[PDB]
């Protein structure tokens, strides 16, 4: 089942993965868009990530975007199997501050609906 | 993309990015980051599973299916999806929004 870690901390992840494609992309959703924990990755071999989303930590959003050159990531895939660790950055909406940077490692497996859909 | 809730458009500028699986279509708009997407079903009309509409005013907004909370639903003309709702968060809010995108094709050859 899915592993999400933020800042070392576990979290205590109660949903299930959903892994979706299409040329060019794999979306891994954890816990359902309403949560906004999320990666994305080329369909490649070896990946690379697009990327992540971690939701509202504590009332900053912190994620990943490749090119932007803020936060960033690393990928391995075993078939179905990734794994996805970094730092996520953000900037608290209310109160403007300097980014917060905080480490991340998501580990999950697909369901066999994402090989098919391959 | 068009991303409005209570009546204000997000003024989001990120792209769109359709991907399937299963029966369902996750619809991301602005990548992994914003929190933004929408997961539908294959069907006619599409079904909504689930809504995120990221951080807004402090509050994490979304609608999961089957919970009670919110309501939402879409429908399907060729590549454009509309979906409308409410949306709901706590640190409670409720929120309308619509979402209107057009997938590429890239969406039609996975389905």
């Amino acid at each position: 089942g899915p592993k999400v870690v933020i800042d070392g901390k576990d979290q205590n992840v109660t949903g299930s993965v959903v892994c979706t494609t299409a040329a060019g992309n794999v979306n891994i959703a954890i816990g359902g868009a309403a949560t906004g924990i999320a990666a994305v990755l080329t369909d490649g071999n070896p990946p690379e990530v697009k990327s992540v989303g971690l939701g509202n930590v504590n009332g900053v959003t912190l994620g990943y975007t490749s090119g932007t050159g803020q936060g960033n990531a690393s990928a391995t895939k075993d078939g179905s199997h990734y794994k996805i660790t970094g730092t996520a950055t953000g900037v608290d909406m209310a109160n403007p501050m300097s980014p917060v940077n905080k480490s991340f490692e998501i580990e999950v497996t697909c369901s066999t609906k994402l090989a098919a859909a391959l």
